[PDB]
């Protein structure tokens, strides 16, 4: 099976499939807070200030940690960020 991780915005949670796996975070962020603003029903108006990634109490997540080092496959994570709502 391919990669999959879940990146909860705040109070959201969002489901990300990864093809291959070898997404950098800085992309599986970019795609989150995308797909983010899109499934809350959002759209570019409000500001978004992506601050960073956790697994939750124990592996932080930032913008240059490839996927498969960090991320696993259906794994949960964190996100968190500002917004002008």
């Amino acid at each position: 099976s391919e990669f999959k991780v879940t990146v909860c915005f705040g109070r959201t949670r969002v489901d990300v499939p990864c093809g291959d796996g070898r997404m950098k975070v800085f992309s599986l962020i970019q795609q989150a807070v995308t797909r983010y603003r899109k499934a809350v029903a959002k759209d570019p108006n409000y500001w978004i200030q992506v601050h960073r990634l956790e697994h939750g109490d124990g592996g932080i997540l930032d913008l240059d940690d490839i996927l498969c080092d960090v991320a696993d496959d259906k794994d949960r994570l964190v996100a968190v960020f500002d917004e002008q709502d």
